[PDB]
């Protein structure tokens, strides 16, 4: 049992205050101005700040090992445009040196996900940085089915002289995949009602079926406004849930996204516009999408921006009209909600996971450093 | 409600005249000599010319983005000779800067369609330039199945060392495809007869069936006269509707086309004869086909010729025996008819869509400019 | 004549103070407590911060156009491991949309340079963002000869099945180039003291000659400690001046660089360690190298980090032991010195160029914005 004393506490779902946080059984037990417990180990946080761990809703950390070279990346199975059966989990390296660096940047939970080479790329999972054993890191698995639109999938397969080489082809590949999923489901239901054992189980079809049954969302990479809309059209044609990844030009169509309640994981933003489809990338997108009532989270898209610099990217958005309150939300409670985990992470409230970061100062002040990180109430990082 | 006053009105379906057009609920409500409405907003067109929007029955605008480079084109899924399932709609960029230029050239509606790389290319859609959301632009979707004959498909697959590399092979690929569609339809009918559920739905086959059921026409690219006749033989063999795209050598066989009432979308004509199959291209084809009573429309085949210059290409045919009246019809009522949209677009008549272009003088006078464009009664363009 | 009044002025070469700056003839005329001038246009900077323009000593802005695609990059002539004759100047697009963004980040002067594909890559130039005509932007041309060691050159030519595919080969290519330069110089002096006019002028050799005569430094890309030492060994062998680019592991050998007075343009630092040779990259490098007395500047290596975010990267190093005073120096006075331009840019002093930026608050505060930018006393940007 741990009693944190006298911090400036930032619960996020409530206003900041000077006070105390009691942790037991891996959870936040009590939050408030004054707390006593004669049997709790007391950690004196006088002059420090206490935040929830930051949550990155889209990351390739562990998949693209740091300090080693591009050749070793495990993040894109770019040998087949339709790889839903592969799992980011099976490529995740919990000893990647990026992970300790991310903890030193205050980040505790991420959605690990394949990249954007494939129209259908594979399964993502939500993990916490709590163990070198990936199975102990699992919060939610599978968490989503990654898909991709725009320049990346058509570049990769165009180079292979293979379908898709155009945006039309990318959409066709995905539509063709789900058409087959539906056939597969009908065959399953036919077997079940004939009381016969299904003998045609198919790993790729099974994952498709999960999406169609809304067990997990599609996680749809799209930058240019028309690619975002195409992703939405396909989701609606097949009746599945979606999240837009990046959504670089989401601001151009923010009214539609707001009305439909499609969430957007924006970012990477503190970065060069390397592609044509990125030409209209802007940090103003945060203020713009918030103003129009779209639910957003902010990603580093690690390795594009190192996860350790999540607070650096967030803070910088203050130069482009974003407010601190909101900036904290898109790193905490918003990504948690987008990942279906708002009852567990992203804020300091009784009953939620004790994922807590002790900062020397406000996290958006570049003088501030991470002193301690706790995940489920277990210290996993200490500065020095 | 909008009242256009004192224009030289060109309804196309009747002779031009000095008068007025009243617009309400997106439609042409009244057209005649003296319209009065004290509630309508009055737009004074003294000294101006009022036309319907031009209609290009075959375009790749929005698929091949302007000012960007060939490599980014979305118009040809050239990785498989049979791609009926892909849609031009899914590669169409409503922010393509060619579109604002097409409006400045008086063009308001087009058929967007895949290119001619593939024996079976994918689906077209009729759209208007009314929004940045492609779903709001849709008039008719799907509108046709694009197919291709002659040098282009055999070159593309010939380079790939893949069937088809000859005209024989090209016809074979298409005939094979439709044989498969009939088989697919036979299986559905056999399933129904047997009281069994059908579980072999196939996206590629479904589009074929729409064609065989005459829900949509084949839009068949053919230049050389023998290629045009092969297209017709296949259409007749399988009992589907067709339109001929380009029909460069249609004039050599115009009596057959007129008898069978095969429409031809001629063009591009204001263009270099880049290929052997284009050696006999001639702007005289307009006068020739119209003389023999073939239904024709004129395309720019954008981007071969920019859509902004549709009136330029048309005006230029006056050097080769085509009359002004007819030239206007092949940009308005004829393409509207060929697209199955003659009761919505192509003319200024009560009940039709209020797609209207204010010109400074006659569109075939190289001094004339577009001052305003309305689509469905909404201003979408105004000269600076 | 322009008189900026009542900003918090940051001269860099002395403490910040509340006061005035007077500009005439493209230059800083006066800096002080209370300045009057009847002919000066008054610009009231109450509540504002006045800084020199930041200077990035190593950039590929304009060479790698933003918003367009890697395919259009003009930054690496990766078809020949020895291209000293090419000029970053000849691939620079003054209309790159990154440039207006760099101004909005308070950066006014950069050295444009080829990348690190080639053991010998081509010539750098110092420019200012003052014009859409590159010739009017030129401050110093040529400013340096770019060379590269470590993984990049051996990867590029290795993939081409061409020398160099190893570190041994990269060093061999450069040594061989300068051996040829020396021969060239001897042939010129043989012609010089005969009757004959020299008939074997060679662009590639001419540039090499400038380096050996110490007219311009070698600008040497190196990350791993041994690569930095190899670069120094070659410079000493042929007697030329050098600057280390990146110098990722410079901190491991800082006493030597200090002793030999080798400057280091550190960075990119706010970035992922994409390579084996970047495994020990650390923002702690700034504090370490300063402690040990190495002259350093900080680069974004744009586009690796956008130049607009130059202050973001610098501010972030305070999280790794670096102090604000030093962080401003490595963005202003130190890069000016490394470029041989400390008489002209990098600080607010009488006689220096009027490259000045009006900030809404301190540049290391993420809420602060660039309101105005002057280059040579002409306003080139307004928020």
């Amino acid at each position: 049992k741990i009693l944190f004393k006298n911090a400036t506490v930032f619960p996020i779902t409530s206003r900041p205050f000077k006070g105390d946080v009691l942790v037991s059984n891996g959870k936040v037990e009590k939050v408030g101005e004054n707390i006593e417990d004669p049997d709790a180990e007391i950690v004196d946080l006088t002059g420090k700040f206490l935040f929830p761990g930051f949550v990155d809703a889209h990351s390739h950390i562990g998949l693209f090992e740091e300090g080693v070279g591009y050749y070793y990346s495990d993040g894109n199975e770019a040998t087949d445009p339709v790889t839903p059966h592969v799992k980011a989990l099976d490529g995740f390296n919990p000893q990647d040196p990026a992970i300790e660096r991310a903890l030193a940047g205050g980040v505790t939970s991420v959605m690990i996900v394949p990249g954007s080479a494939n129209p259908v790329g594979g399964q993502g999972s939500v993990i916490k940085f709590r163990s070198i054993i990936v199975e102990e890191c699992i919060v939610k698995d599978p968490a989503g089915l990654k898909m991709a639109f725009g320049e990346n999938p058509k570049r990769v397969y165009g180079e292979r002289k293979q379908t898709p080489s155009t945006r039309m082809g990318t959409a066709g590949v995905i539509r063709d995949y789900f058409t087959k999923v539906k056939n597969y489901m009908k065959k399953k239901e036919l077997a079940q009602k004939e009381g016969k054992e299904f003998t045609e189980t198919d790993l790729k079809m099974e994952v498709g079926e999960m999406v169609l049954r809304k067990k997990i969302p599609a996680r749809m990479h799209a930058h240019r406004a028309d690619d975002i809309l195409t992703a939405i059209r396909i989701a609606e044609e097949f009746g599945f849930n979606l999240v837009i990844e990046h959504g670089t030009e989401a601001y151009k169509i923010s009214k539609v996204l707001a009305e439909k309640k499609i969430p957007v994981v924006v970012g990477p933003l503190l970065t060069f516009r390397t592609k044509l489809e990125l030409k209209d990338l802007t940090m103003e997108t945060i203020a713009k999408l918030l103003k129009d009532g779209v639910l957003i989270a902010l990603m580093c898209d690690h390795p594009v921006i190192p996860l350790e610099f999540a607070t650096v990217q967030a803070a910088t958005a203050m130069r482009y009209g974003a407010k601190e309150e909101d900036l904290l939300k898109i790193l905490t409670v918003n990504p948690a909600k987008i990942l279906g985990l708002e009852d567990r992470i992203g804020s300091i409230e009784p009953g939620k996971d004790a994922d807590l970061v002790v900062w020397s100062g406000h996290p958006f002040d570049m003088k501030s450093v991470v002193e301690r990180v706790y995940i489920d109430g277990v210290e996993v990082f200490r500065r020095e």
